Order: C-alpha cells, then sequence, then structure tokens
C-alpha cells in the first residue's frame, strides 16, 4: 500500500 498517498 502507499501511507500516506492513498492516490496510489
Amino acid at each position: 500500500g502507499c501511507v500516506x498517498y492513498p492516490w496510489c
């Protein structure tokens, strides 16, 4: 996942 960047 992209912690901080949920738009990954």
